[PDB]
DNA sequence: AGGACCC
DNA sequence: CTGGGTCCT
């Protein structure tokens, strides 16, 4: 049948947390930094020209007094992530998160719930909260009209939680779908939702400029398309699929394809718990077999007090850049699974290095990092 | 172990 | 690019 899906996004992020620690932020132009980035800035530094994922130098010398932080720690944002995901969790069980900032709720069950209590009579006191996509008329004996204006009544619901216990601002978008979901989130930004109407769909579909804008397609699978002819929406979806199938394997052809009409069957599956946690850091320059011992005991320290807590992994992950990637595994004997555990923990790290990196010969990684998989 | 994607 | 993450082959 036709669901309900809710896509919360969360304003400049970063920024957001930044400005929840120190407000004296709030009224000036603030941006996050990481090492020579700026990820994320608060929309005062937005409307004067800075940008995500914008060099410093550019960030400099487009507002030269700009309030820069550094956010290369995750940990304040992570924690934030998860408090959203949990509060979203407790509307209904069923959320996927997307990176830290983005929830997929299924509303379904719960919009059902809700006119199931209705008495017919209040079946037309119904109203919208915020915005409908393409400005688009609403008739309250379509079911389905009917249907997402609760879901857009949720959001809202959501969305003042959201405020009240944790202080966040942020988008959401009603629609059937996922895919839907989540191009109507971000019309209007920040901290307003959209919803989106059938009659709609195609209207916001066709309003996209390059095919890169679909979500589930990225920068490879772009440059595949463009170099065959395929430049807008209507290209891939007027192209032939045979033609498709044959050149991106059956798999994600069919699947961009139904995506290229804002179709999307994909389900919204419980996160939960990580399946995976990490330590990256970046640099100009690692030669030596000792920077990568210490390197690599200070990602094991953090990953350590993180390790913490509920489950314990089974594996660990050693991950290079020489200046794409490369990496060696292999699992975690288990008497070290019982919580000094740095010592064993760094031999075994470096023997998986020396395995990758050959030490009598030169070497110049510009990238670390040491993950747990498999927990428990 | 890598590839592709996501923020 | 950065500091993470997901799934699939
Ligand atoms: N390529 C990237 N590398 C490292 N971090 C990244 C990244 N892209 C996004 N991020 C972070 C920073 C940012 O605050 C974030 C989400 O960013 P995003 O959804 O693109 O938008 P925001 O900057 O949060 O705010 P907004 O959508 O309102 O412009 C949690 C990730
Ligand atoms: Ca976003
Ligand atoms: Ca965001
Ligand atoms: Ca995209």
């Amino acid at each position: 049948s036709s669901r309900v899906i809710v896509h919360v996004d969360l304003d400049c992020f970063y920024a957001q947390v930044e400005m929840i620690s120190n407000p004296e932020l709030k009224d000036k132009p603030l941006g996050v930094q990481q090492k020579y980035l700026v990820v994320t800035c608060n929309y005062e530094a937005r409307k004067l020209g800075v940008k995500k994922l914008m060099n410093v130098r550019d960030a400099k010398e487009k507002c030269p007094q700009l309030v820069l932080v550094n956010g290369e720690d995750l940990t304040r944002y992570r924690e934030m992530s998860y408090k959203v995901t949990e509060l979203l969790e407790e509307f209904s069980p069923v959320v996927e998160r997307l990176g830290f900032d983005e929830n997929f709720v299924d509303l379904t069950e719960m919009v059902e719930k809700r006119l199931q209590q209705l008495q017919s009579d209040e079946l037309s006191a119904v109203t919208v909260s915020g915005h409908v996509y393409n400005n688009q008329s609403i008739n309250l004996l379509d079911v389905l009209h009917i249907r997402l204006l609760v879901g857009s009544q949720i959001a809202a619901e959501m969305r003042e939680a959201m405020y009240n216990q944790l202080g966040l601002t942020g988008c959401a978008g009603v629609a059937s779908n996922k895919l839907l979901a989540k191009l109507v989130s971000g019309v209007f930004k920040p901290n307003q939702q959209t919803v989106l109407l059938p009659e709609s769909c195609q209207h916001l579909i066709h309003s996209l400029n390059h095919i890169k804008e679909i979500p589930g397609i990225g920068y490879k699978t772009a440059k595949c398309l463009e170099a065959l002819g395929i430049n807008s929406v209507r290209d891939l979806q007027t192209f032939s699929p045979k033609i498709l199938e044959k050149e991106l394997g059956i798999s994600v052809a069919q699947r961009i394809q139904k995506l290229s009409f804002g179709e999307d069957n994909s389900p919204v599956i419980l996160s939960g718990p990580p399946q995976s946690f990490s330590e990256e850091d970046s640099f100009k320059k690692c030669s030596s077999e000792v920077e990568a011992k210490n390197k690599i005991e200070e990602l094991l320290a953090s990953l350590l007090n993180r390790v913490c807590q509920d489950r314990k992994p089974h594996t660990v992950r050693l991950i290079i850049r020489r200046y794409g990637r490369e990496s060696r595994q292999c699992p975690i004997p288990s008497h070290v699974i019982q919580k000094d555990v740095m010592t064993p923990m760094v031999d075994i790290l470096m023997k998986l290095f020396r395995n990758m990196v050959n030490v009598k010969m030169p070497f110049h990684l510009t990238l670390l990092s040491v993950c747990f998989c498999n927990l428990k």
